[PDB]
């Protein structure tokens, strides 16, 4: 019944510093769980995990919040995406899970001859984007409101982005097979995924003093490893593969935390309207604070050489 | 330069050679390991992409001599492990690329009487070291084709293909696997084993002015040491089904055992080679080369308890 610690964090009786201390322990426990004494064992563990994903299913916000939130490190990364995806003016572009449309809007403005199509889960996000289009006068963008795991079209695209989407997937084979059908002749697919450098795992509690896992990930999601997509090349082939150290996401979470805290009184306002309650507002806020605190700590581990980012460029076949 | 001459006349002990290799090894590790995963990975992918621009690629009495575990037993254990991981079954057509001594080709053909086994060698000799074995063992399910795998063309497809100790001699893995993929039958499999370093890959180019090992052992052919995961980046024409590694202790042990049999029988071997090469010292020079090869590589694969250089095995299906 570990479930008491939370409202303590939640009335603020547990400091950010204590939460980092707690995550340090969680990190050491996860690393010890995953690492193996020999390469033979370490690799077997990864191939066995990849095979298990093939037995799974592909997969399982107020607008004043998006306005407050949503910094040129974001710009750097998005230029890096365009360069590694070899974007050229004139191409048709598909953005899978475009979210806040940060990438969709950036490409549309940089490459005015491109046609950029975004696919999103949410009304609020489609709204934020297509009304970002009106202020930059972008005629460049179409947003389709739909489930990516359910979407399909006769249309093919020169370039497909899949950033922050793998994190919600389990059966990578079914995902890449479906996406492969949308790739035009000589088209390319760019994927970015948070990972551990060496091993993969499902978010399951490590022992009965592990609160992080069920708190942050209440059913079954997967942390990928940096090389795991190399074992899913039945329908696409790898063109290139890069990683970036955990310091980059670490900083991202800390900056996001800062923007939230710097604006906390108006965020606290927005979520009371949206949720109709101060208690529920308070618990959205606490969840996302702990998320940033805990993941900032996680990605910083060992100078960013444990958890990190993986980017993979695919072509069809 | 003159270091080489001296080794050949036996004024450079085995222990000195092991020591020289320990030094070489520490230099190669320092050269290969990078401070960050970003750089480490970049080094590997850039190396694999460079392979895509490259080309693809003994007296019988010696073979009769050389052919805690004994050498014999570990060899049998390894060939049973190949048959298990390659999912061999009685009745399959089986292609052995670079069948060499013909050990695996004969092992398979003997165990699965219903299999047809075809081997490929580019040798005057090895072909009937195998074909002599067949007439002896009274096997009729073996055919050996005299040919360079590099230029070999066929329209036949096979349920199972073996490529063991072959990749070590190749550079452009992309070209190799494309040609081979066309020989895989419907629902067939390709089993590859290669020596490698666990993390990084390299061409055998001298690390510095004191690097005698690289030129002495790999004069040219601009040969390549693979990494354990490098074939993952060569999946345009084949798809990985499984992937295993075995620690360096296994090949290290093998190199030690081979040297022991060579040394246990040096009288006969010198006889054989100096007859065969029509020159005594030219025979001391081939013998020295293979002794140094075994001593150096036994030491290399032993490094850090077998966790640096090792064996990688990859099972592929057709795309």
């Amino acid at each position: 019944a570990v479930a008491n610690l939370i409202k303590r964090i939640e009335h603020g009786e547990v400091s950010d510093e204590e939460i980092r201390g707690m995550m340090k322990i969680q990190v050491q426990k996860r690393l010890k769980w995953g690492y193996k004494p020999t390469h033979e064992q370490q690799l077997a563990q990864l191939v066995t995990f990849a095979q298990s994903l093939k037995g799974m299913e592909m997969a399982e916000i107020p607008l004043p919040f998006l306005h407050i939130m949503c910094d040129e490190s974001e710009v750097y990364m998005m230029d890096l995406y365009c360069e590694r995806a070899q974007i050229k003016d004139g191409q048709s572009i598909l953005d899978l899970g475009c979210g806040h449309g940060s990438l969709t809007l950036h490409v549309a403005q940089k490459y005015r001859g491109c046609k950029v199509t975004g696919i999103t889960n949410s009304v609020s996000q489609k709204e934020f984007i297509m009304d970002q289009c009106k202020k930059l006068d972008l005629s460049n963008v179409e947003i389709i409101l739909e489930d990516v795991t359910k979407f399909e079209t006769e249309i093919t695209y020169d370039r497909i982005f899949a950033v922050a989407l793998i994190e919600h997937m389990k059966n990578y084979e079914l995902f890449l097979k479906k996406v492969s059908t949308w790739i035009a002749q000589d088209g390319l697919l760019f994927v970015e995924h948070h990972c551990h450098k060496v091993f993969a795992y499902q978010y399951e509690p490590l022992d009965e003093d592990d609160w992080y896992t069920e708190y942050i990930f209440p059913g079954t999601l997967v942390m990928s490893s940096s090389s795991i997509l190399l074992y899913f090349q039945e329908d696409v082939s790898v063109v290139n593969h890069w990683t970036l150290s955990g310091k980059h996401p670490s900083l991202g979470f800390k900056q996001w935390l800062k923007r939230l805290d710097d604006n906390i009184d108006e965020v606290k306002e927005i979520f009371e309207s949206f949720y109709g309650s101060k208690e529920k507002a308070m618990k959205f806020i606490t969840y996302w604070r702990v998320f940033c605190i805990a993941h900032s700590q996680m990605y910083s581990t060992n100078n960013g050489e444990e958890w990190m980012l993986s980017q993979v460029l695919f072509k069809k076949k």
